[PDB]
């Protein structure tokens, strides 16, 4: 027996966890802004729910029969349906549970807007806020990839793609962001078997890319024009943009005929975004899903995104790293300390005190312990500062203060203590 | 052929915006105060692999053919997996997480707080009960009392009463379910659920029933039979040293000392707290066998801390702020940006996102051309403060129409003005 921590998965320690907080308030201040509710579902449903092989299902025991939770939209999607709801704007941010092998147990956060409205205001909203989190967690510039769901199933049904292939093939023209087309075309008459001429038909489409101008192209578009299904898929896409500017954030999406990720969850609009030198954040309409867990058979649109906190967590502190920014693991301003040796007593009436006024301090379990290692503990944990009593600075109604980088030390009338203490803080 | 229904596991619920809402209310209570006495944060994972937690209230996982892990029912064995793992001696930690425990709740969570070291006598623990107190105090549910215990008393005690060892376990599970009963009703159960000889339930009924402050240990000092047992006095003395800390703390009149507090008899080896309003609202103590356990070499590593009853408080502050007559609300938005006319959903676009481009908590009703009144309605359902009216003829004039949705009162603001002015009625 040798002691592991299940395979897979990993403990955050206390750095770690200091990385995840300065993370999720960026993200959650965000979501906060755009008037989301939060919800918390539990952390495993019954298997019949995620039924109807990379689950993990609990022992037998006598109960039911359960299985932890590999999503974070089923759910949402139970969730909504126990409790009848027609529309909500929710976020939630908990671990999930897959058991794949190229994490095992991670952290997704997403956010949606479930509910019934006016074509892509919700879709356009979602945009708007994976940019301003992906803007205020510093980490790079970014572009966002658009597609949507109906432009792909009327293309290939024009360059002539059957519907065996399609969904096989779509997930090979999915590996074009990280690869070349001389490459992809051949994983293309090798694993299904295009013509000559309709590979190239798709690759004269995919391969183009770009904003706004390029939908107005696409409409226009002599081949593209007479097919109901992806026509109306542009449309919401050319309505989209509009909206987007008016949001400021035109510039930073971009349309990519390419993009074809979740194909099994996704009835419309398309997106993943991409950082410049993976999936940092994705996603997209799904008006399919709700809808599935009501008994009756009644359809709930949503639109929605996941952000990759994961990926994002290690590459702010790297970035940090890189910075050598000292990353502090505890918040506490102040270390009471003392010089000379039977002071203890009065060392607690004064943490006490501070505490009180909602100073962070602390202390050393020690009575009588050693000034150099009292500043060693300030210089180690990132403390800024540190109060001295002694027996004459106290027969004074006096404690000096001493500031650990600085080394000089200032004495402080004992009221004035807690204000001067905050005042070099903030 | 099985009849399938939308059920949430047994013994476990959601968590609803409303009950979310109530959590972060009360979680920032209590970290904020936990960093406030500067302590670090870890998180386990979920599970474990089973032999860690084993050397049936717990959770398996099928075998599917990797190894066999179950449910976390604890969150101290992962603390001392975390201490064996990272070579540690010491540490100041806290670690709020759900927990797994097939009983007769199953999922709850879990939020304790320890400080693991080996330091001198009562200072660790003294710095405990003051963060209770810290924390009880701020999330302002009524008056309470934390009572406290040293295990090294009862075992002192009994001893010196003449119940047996055997027979010890169940005669202190007896006067723990002190609380709730009566001592006419203990005494009997003692000499209906073992047998202890009338005189030594009565010997235990003098100790067990007497409670106060530092008074009360002062005086099982002077006690003739209780000093000549070594055990009971090294107790008694710790506990004479944790109050003067206590008092320097001035946390003293929030104590009493009941020697009646039987509780956690497997976990702990010297102060035994828990906290009473005026329930299992708080508890702690010290527990220097459990986290070393968990090292190769057999090095004890000394241990104590707090965990809060954040289930029973959730439901306290629900209950105390219904009552209380305030509304709750889910979401945080301080503007919803409206029209009264056709034509203006556009406008109102560009409005919303320059109040989020200035991180004002703003929103807008997913609707082209909604009506004043429906807008207007969902703000006193929602709880949100302003609204932002669009206008053809206001926004010619460079103006904006703030309603303030309690007093019904319009202003007309200036374009520059407003995010300011928005942020000067919020905060």
């Amino acid at each position: 027996f040798v002691l592991k921590t299940p395979k897979g998965t990993r403990d955050y320690s206390p750095r770690q966890m200091a990385v995840r907080e300065k993370v999720f308030d960026v993200i959650i201040r965000c979501f906060k802004r755009h008037g989301a509710e939060v919800i918390d579902t539990p952390v495993f449903e019954l298997k019949e729910t995620l039924m109807g092989k990379l689950i993990y299902d609990l022992k037998d025991q006598g109960g039911e029969l359960l299985s932890l939770r590999y999503d974070l939209t089923v759910p949402f999607a139970r969730y909504l349906a126990m409790n009848k709801l027609t529309n909500i704007k929710r976020y939630h941010i908990a671990k999930v549970y897959r058991r794949d092998n190229p994490y095992r147990e991670f952290y997704q956060c997403d956010f949606d807007i479930a509910g019934n409205f006016d074509p892509m205001i919700p879709d356009a909203e979602c945009l708007k806020i994976m940019c301003e989190i992906l803007s205020s967690l510093q980490i790079g510039d970014f572009l966002v990839k658009v597609n949507d769901r109906r432009i792909l199933d009327g293309m290939f049904a024009i360059c002539g793609v059957s519907d065996s292939k399609f969904r096989t093939i779509c997930s090979s023209v999915d590996k074009l962001d990280k690869v070349s087309w001389e490459e992809v075309k051949n994983e293309m008459v090798g694993e299904k078997g295009l013509a000559p001429e309709v590979a190239d038909r798709i690759g004269d489409y995919v391969q183009q890319h770009g904003g706004v101008s390029l939908v107005e192209q696409l409409l226009q578009d002599p081949k593209l024009s007479q097919n109901k299904q992806a026509l109306e898929g542009l449309g919401d896409l050319k309505l989209l943009f509009e909206y987007l500017t008016l949001f400021g954030i035109d510039d930073k999406i971009s349309f990519d005929l390419s993009l074809a990720r979740g194909l099994d969850y996704y009835t419309g609009v398309i997106y993943e975004a991409v950082l410049l030198q993976g999936s940092v954040a994705a996603g997209g309409r799904y008006d399919g899903l709700v809808g599935m867990f009501d008994p009756k058979g009644r359809k709930v649109p949503c639109v929605g995104l996941s952000i990759g906190v994961e990926r994002i967590f290690s590459i702010v502190e790297q970035r940090l790293e890189a910075l050598e920014e000292k990353i502090r693991t505890t918040e506490t301003q102040v270390l009471v300390a003392s010089a000379q040796k039977k002071l203890l007593e009065e060392r607690l009436k004064l943490v006490s005190e501070l505490w009180d006024a909602g100073i962070k301090a602390e202390l050393l379990y020690k009575k009588n312990p050693k000034l150099l290692n009292q500043l060693q503990y300030c210089e180690e944990a990132g403390i800024p500062l540190v109060a001295i009593i002694g027996e004459q600075e106290l027969k004074d109604g006096v404690i000096k203060l001493r500031s650990v980088t600085s080394r000089e030390e200032v004495d402080v009338r004992r009221e004035d203590l807690v204000e001067e203490i905050k005042r070099r803080t903030g």
